[PDB]
């Protein structure tokens, strides 16, 4: 029925290698977000997508309140322990924003507050606490608050003795700070005030002008991020540098004045390496002798005396590792899953962590004090709600802590799945799947397909609540472990990426075939959905295989690949030519210009489409889903729905806004569960 917005085409050349490209849309990218006719195309297409899904308001409505009455509105973390004193995060159902309790450790009775989010966010537009740390002594509260929605973080001082606030404010931090010893210097990283990348580390007194503060240390590579971390030990504070390749780290003496930054290993392309320091050893985690890294001790920064305690293999993917008084635990990915080993000090003695499911993900969940041999970790799978753990190290003795709490669930009415599919050039590509068992009869259920797929990011196989609203309608849900994620380990990210990439959208269609071919669903119901990254894939698998899809969601999507790779006025660019590649270079224009979804959108069909994008805030900016839209507008030869709807809200909520992400999740399932009624 109802006419779609046609964007004005405004013919803009872009020639590059002799190539000229022509961009009939270039003009809906405005930086100062101000030009009237670029409001009233995205105003527009906004009122389309309302209109076209108006049908949809019930539904919508059944979704956000089941999605909901899932929940509990009373939360409350588990304590633990740090420096005496145990700490409590809780959420009360009209409060909007979580309070921070503790108490002393041989303390139950009593919880004094430390910082109420809901008092700090009174009379503000906008309120997220970027992070919280007690000084050494428990006297004084440091905490890192956006009020801006900027990600710029304010650092404060608090006086837990008489809760007064010291005068001074940290201004345009990355939220990233550490307490020297002494409690009463703290380390913080300061954002370039233009480009907003951290990039110089300063030493404040607190309670004092920070006029006055020291300039300890400025990275000249904005390529590499500046984060500050504290050793195990306390003996150190360390400046960490990385780039998506590269490290290198400086050491800062947290107990004596005055400290400069001692150089670690300096920086070598492609070696990158982090360090704790315990027991009076380095530890190093480090891909100096091999891609899936290795762990090293050693006494001195020299590389040359790195004694090797996990030669890196070709099987296993090293993550992680946490240092106990008696045990080192690692994190690992092998075959396609994850697992955590310990490996006693002394004995050598190695155990392995046993589970009993087909898709589950395990990591170290925090773990503040050494001087213990109680292990926190965490599990989640396809089927079981997400749990916190505590391992006796010795004993084996294996205590849940928590689970997340699911009404209106019964875990038995699921079933899960890992499927491995030989892709065309005979890599095997895993695969994790999920659905009731009720309603499932082979080949006629919808199938949703999920992937991400970049920058070695793992879609690693966990319980989602809001998930059961298509299981309990009859879905497949699918995990597409593709290369350029992290599943496989680093061979799986670099065989997903640069003049690799086009691996990450044949596994997606590969893995989609097979599933459809082995009965998992119905061919004529399939449903897929990426988002950022994500959003490229679906670019690209759309433009390279319409007919494989019903319909699709691809939120805040990558999709104008080249152009945006071209122009360093553009942030992520200058960071991303080790992720796609600098087109720059003919060799990658020409690679990247294959699969760059707005580039090659063609007259063909295609699937039905929601296309997401946010106006005020971006990593992929706003501009890129709406000139695809417009040009898949001009250029698809299909009827199918095709709506674009662009977030006009100033910012954010609680810690993003949870209401509002239920919505969103509940504006885009009824989307697919309409095109498969």
């Amino acid at each position: 029925h109802m006419t779609p917005p046609k964007a004005e085409k405004r013919p803009y050349p872009i020639t590059t290698h002799g190539d000229t490209r022509v961009d009939d849309y270039y003009w809906l990218r405005d930086d100062e977000r101000t030009d009237p006719q670029v409001l009233d195309y995205l105003q527009a297409e906004n009122a389309f997508t309302d209109a076209a899904l108006k049908p949809q308001q019930a539904l919508r409505e059944t979704l956000y309140e089941e999605m909901v009455a899932r929940e509990n509105l009373y939360f409350q973390s588990v304590p633990y322990v740090r420096h005496g004193y145990r700490y409590q995060t809780r959420f009360e159902p009209g409060n909007e924003y979580a309070i921070y309790v503790r108490q002393p450790q041989a303390e139950s009775e009593h919880w004094d507050t430390l910082i109420d989010g809901n008092q700090r966010a009174e009379q503000r537009e906008f309120y997220t606490l970027g992070g919280l740390e007690v000084s050494p002594d428990n006297q004084k509260l440091a905490v890192a608050e956006d009020f801006l929605s900027r990600r710029q973080y304010d650092i404060r001082f608090k006086n837990l003795s008489d809760d007064s606030w010291t005068d001074e404010v940290l201004e345009n931090t990355s939220g990233s700070f550490e307490w020297a010893n002494d409690s009463a210097t703290v380390y913080y990283v300061r954002k370039h005030a233009k480009t907003l990348l951290p990039y110089q580390v300063y030493r404040h007194v607190v309670g004092t002008d920070p006029q006055l503060d020291e300039l300890i240390y400025e990275e000249q590579d904005d390529t590499f991020y500046v984060g500050l971390e504290k050793t195990t030990s306390d003996r150190f504070i360390l400046i960490h540098l990385s780039s998506t390749t590269t490290s290198e780290i400086l050491l800062l003496d947290a107990d004596r004045a005055d400290s400069t930054p001692q150089m670690f290993v300096p920086r070598r392309k492609d070696h990158e390496y982090g360090i704790d320091h315990y027991h009076q050893h380095f530890y190093i985690r480090s891909n100096k002798d091999g891609k899936n890294f290795g762990l090293y001790q050693s006494e001195q920064a020299d590389e040359a005396q790195w004694q090797t305690l996990i030669a890196p293999r070709i099987e296993v993917m090293l993550e992680g590792f946490s240092l106990f008084r008696d045990w080192l635990v690692v994190e690992e990915r092998s075959e396609g899953l994850t697992q955590l080993r310990q490996i006693h000090w002394q004995s050598g003695e190695v155990k392995r962590i046993a589970f009993d499911d087909p898709t589950y993900t395990t990591w170290l969940a925090y773990n503040p004090e050494p001087e213990t041999e109680l292990l926190r970790y965490g599990y989640s799978s396809m089927t079981t709600p997400t749990t916190l753990y505590e391992l006796n190290l010795d004993s084996d003795e294996r205590v849940m802590l928590k689970q997340q709490e699911v009404k209106n669930f019964t875990p038995e009415n699921y079933r899960s799945e890992r499927v491995w599919v030989k892709a065309r050039d005979g890599v095997e590509v895993p695969v994790s799947l999920v659905y009731r068992h009720d309603s499932f009869a082979r080949g006629t259920n919808p199938l949703m397909v999920y992937g991400y797929g970049s920058y070695g990011s793992s879609m690693d196989p966990a319980f989602s609540a809001s998930r059961l609203s298509l299981l309990d309608r009859g879905f497949v849900f699918v995990l597409a472990h593709i290369r350029g994620g992290g599943e496989l380990g680093q061979l799986w990210y670099e065989d997903g990426k640069l003049f690799k990439k086009q691996n990450t959208f044949n596994d997606f269609i590969d893995v989609t075939e097979a599933l459809i071919a082995q009965g998992y669903g119905d061919a004529k119901r399939v449903f897929a959905m990426g988002g950022s990254a994500g959003g490229l894939l679906m670019g690209a698998v759309i433009n390279q295989a319409p007919e494989l899809f019903n319909g699709i969601v691809a939120q805040v999507p990558f999709v104008d690949v080249v152009t945006t790779m071209l122009d360093e006025s553009i942030p992520l660019t200058t960071g991303e030519y080790d992720e796609w590649g600098n087109p720059n270079q003919q060799a990658y224009y020409d690679y990247i210009l294959q699969y760059s979804p707005y580039d090659q959108v063609k007259a063909q069909d295609y699937p039905h489409m929601l296309v997401t994008t946010g106006l005020h805030d971006s990593q992929v900016q706003y501009w890129e889903p709406a000139k695809w839209v417009a040009k898949l507008r001009e250029l698809k030869t299909d009827d199918r729905q095709l709506l674009l709807y662009t977030d006009m809200d100033s910012g954010h909520g609680g810690k993003s806004g949870r209401f509002k992400a239920y919505e969103d999740i509940a504006l885009e399932y009824a989307f697919i569960l309409a095109l498969a009624e």
